[PDB]
C-alpha cells in the first residue's frame, strides 16, 4: 500500500519520578521556633538545642 | 418441571458488626509519655499522674 499509519496513540504521561537536583539543608534560627513553639515549652529549651 | 433453580444470587457481605472478644486495658508507662509529650509540659507532670 501507499499510505502509512502515523504514531498518534494516547501519548501516556511520563511521570517516572526523578531524583531532586536542586536542594539544601539549613538550621532553623530562633525566629521560626519563636512563632511555631509555645512559650511554655520554648522557655525550657536549652541554649544548645 | 424437572430442573430446579439453585441459590446463586449476589451473596451479600455479612458485615453485621460483632462485639470485640479479645481486648485489654493497660497503664501507659513513662516510656511513651517521654516520646509523645513535650519536655515543657512533661516536667510539670506530678508523680501521681
Amino acid at each position: 500500500t501507499g499510505v502509512a499509519p502515523p504514531p498518534p496513540g494516547w501519548t501516556p504521561p511520563d511521570r517516572t519520578p526523578r531524583a531532586i537536583t536542586v536542594r539544601r539543608l539549613i538550621e532553623a534560627p530562633y525566629r521560626e521556633l519563636a512563632g511555631v513553639i509555645d512559650p511554655a515549652n520554648l522557655q525550657l529549651l536549652d541554649v544548645s538545642a
